[PDB]
């Protein structure tokens, strides 16, 4: 209200860490009301915190087109992405998954407007359960 757009994750700066900008920019061609669940977690401690899209409905290619900051350990914090259709009254429906790296990233350059790039990661199952398909549209990058 007062905060435009809140840090998540660790809660100070330290030397060891940095904030990324993640933007969830679309899914395309999607196995219908999808939003993704973002989690921040570490290989030796589990889940740091996690941060929902917004839903949109009715679609099997979703523009979410939004950005999320979160403050990490860069070559120790791994981000998950998975991908639900929200159902109103039942359980929400998996979409697929996604888990990335946060090192190495490019650097924002504070002078300069961040250009729109992007790439593409495949959505992957959960269970010998899940039926998914299409791709996940990110791109991440680190604050000046
Ligand atoms: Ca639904
Ligand atoms: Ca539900």
């Amino acid at each position: 209200a007062t905060c435009a757009v809140e840090v998540f994750g660790l809660l100070e700066d330290e030397e060891n860490s940095r904030i990324v900008r993640v933007r969830v920019i679309a899914g395309i061609g999607l196995a219908s009301d999808p939003y993704v669940r973002v989690t921040l977690y570490d290989p030796m401690n589990g889940v740091l915190t996690s941060v929902q899209t917004k839903t949109i409905k009715k679609s099997l290619n979703p523009k979410w087109n939004e950005e999320i900051l979160f403050r990490v350990h860069p070559q120790q914090h791994r981000l998950l992405f998975e991908v639900f259709d929200e159902n109103r009254l039942t359980r929400d429906d998996f979409l697929g998954q996604v888990d990335v790296p946060l090192y190495p990233l490019p650097t924002e350059n504070p002078r300069l407007e961040r250009p729109y790039t992007f790439k593409d990661f495949v959505l992957h199952p959960r269970s010998h359960k899940s039926r998914v398909k299409g791709y996940l549209r990110l791109k991440m990058t680190y604050l000046p």
